[PDB]
């Protein structure tokens, strides 16, 4: 059997590498909010690390002949067909995958806001003798990406990518399709919940250390503490529907971290570099009872959103995810009677905002800790992280009409919660409190120190504002 791409499928960038004698698969990953620049994802090591694939996904928005592209510029899901043009949005940051008219050592290949430009589309074509001009676009095929922009290939520079005038044949794998509705797919955000408990690690700057998992009641059900994204040991495909019994890593957004049964303090979050499969392979079992070859594609819809009652597996062990008796979550041989905990899905804005706060608070530790050390510096990312943070919690115009401005003011009132439940107005704090050790802009040996303060407070100011 062989699959095509369709238009709204969701698919990962993909190219090959001989690495220290070694071939080495990686795959197109940005960030968006922080920095438009693309980078290589490895995948290769997935069964000792978890690739940070979120970041690697693209959904194909849009598919296009020549013809119909230039008609469309002065103004269903289809299959990708061969000397077609396509947009492709990054998922997590919403923002369109183009080439750039800087370059960084052909052009530098990242992010942008819109996908108004040339710049963002791509058209596709034969690697080989293989396909043809019109012929669809298999899953698989090794094929080249030229830039309508800048009418150049797509490539690994040798690792990063840009847009130069040497070929490098790619790989488009399909993530997912079209699914049943209401069924639980890899890749989705959601929360695990426990008849007002859901499952959760502890709130920023705790003795916990944020490394023990709970169930918890109250605000937390709407605090991004709370959310995971369901991660299956598949690359291809990953985002297929869910099944009983497939394993599955389960990954904290905000902390980045991953549920593991650990030798020396039992169910605990742990690093994706300490993630091998062993420790944080889980499943979802239908029963506690005593107990199948992977298929391509979406697959039997099996786990249901809301309705499903699911008991948590680790499967290595056999163990089942249960509480102690704010209750501490364990995994344990018999666990209890009432162990099965029900799914329900985040929403997108919910989602991609905790998304952010990972990726924040990561960039902003790395800012931190460089400076720890003199007691290189990410300066170009966190200005910008901090000009988009701030264009983020901007107060909607007052100009604008009262009753979806109010809505609007519901919106950001949100958002900020959200951050400030994880700690980022601590972050932010902590971060002036370490430049303002220094006592002059001159002082510093630089130049956007000045900025990158007045930024930061700028900032504090919009996690306040009501």
């Amino acid at each position: 059997e062989v699959q095509f791409l369709r238009t709204d499928d969701e698919v990962v960038l993909q190219c090959s590498a001989t690495v220290l004698k070694e071939q080495l698969k990686l795959c197109l990953a940005a960030e968006g909010f922080g920095n438009r620049l693309c980078f290589l994802e490895p995948t290769s090591n997935a069964q000792n690390v978890p690739p940070d694939l979120a970041i690697c996904c693209f959904t194909l928005e849009q598919s296009l002949s020549v013809r119909a592209l230039q008609e469309m510029l002065a103004n269903g899901h289809r299959t990708l067909l061969y000397g077609h043009a396509i947009l492709l949005r990054h998922a997590h940051s919403r923002m369109y995958l183009s080439c750039l008219t800087t370059s960084r050592s052909a052009f530098d290949v990242g992010l942008q806001e819109d996908a108004t430009g040339e710049a963002c589309w791509w058209t596709m074509h034969p690697a080989s003798k293989q396909r043809s001009e019109g012929e669809k676009v298999r899953v698989g095929d090794d094929l080249i990406l030229v830039s309508v922009s800048s009418e150049r290939y797509l490539h690994l520079s040798t690792l990063q990518v840009d847009a130069s005038f040497m070929q490098t044949l790619w790989n488009m794998n399909p993530i997912c399709s079209c699914c049943e509705e209401g069924y639980v797919t890899g890749g989705h955000v959601l929360r695990l919940f426990h008849g007002d408990e859901c499952l959760t690690i502890s709130a920023a700057d705790s003795d916990d250390q944020r490394r023990l998992v709970y169930y918890e009641g109250g605000a937390v059900c709407t605090h991004a503490r709370s959310l995971w994204r369901l991660e299956p040991l598949r690359i291809s495909w990953s985002g297929s529907h869910l099944r009983w019994g497939q394993p599955l890593r389960i990954r904290h957004v905000t902390t980045g971290r991953y549920l593991a049964l650990t030798e020396d303090q039992g169910l605990v979050v742990v690093d994706a570099c300490k993630a091998h499969t062993k420790a944080t392979s889980f499943c979802f079992r239908v029963s506690k009872e005593k107990l199948k070859r992977d298929v391509e594609g979406m697959g039997p819809p099996e786990i249901k959103y809301g309705e499903s009652l699911c008991f948590v597996q680790h499967v290595a062990s056999g163990l089942w995810l249960t509480y102690a008796a704010k209750k501490k979550a364990i995994l344990h041989q018999e666990g209890h009677m009432d162990d099965a905990l029900f799914l329900t899905r985040c929403q997108q804005e919910e989602s991609q905002a905790a998304g952010m706060i990972h990726s924040t608070a990561g960039l902003y530790n790395q800012f931190i800790k460089g400076l720890d050390s003199f007691s290189a510096l990410p300066i170009e990312a966190v200005i910008l992280s901090l000009q988009d943070l701030i264009g983020y919690f901007e107060p909607p115009s007052e100009e604008l009409q009262h009753e979806e401005k109010q809505s609007k003011l519901r919106s950001l009132r949100n958002r900020q919660s959200l951050f400030q439940e994880e700690g980022m107005l601590s972050l932010v704090l902590n971060c002036i409190d370490r430049l303002n050790v220094y006592t002059t802009a001159a002082h510093f040996a630089a130049e956007s120190w000045k900025e990158i303060v007045n930024l930061l407070y700028e900032l504090l100011a919009s996690l306040i504002r009501g």
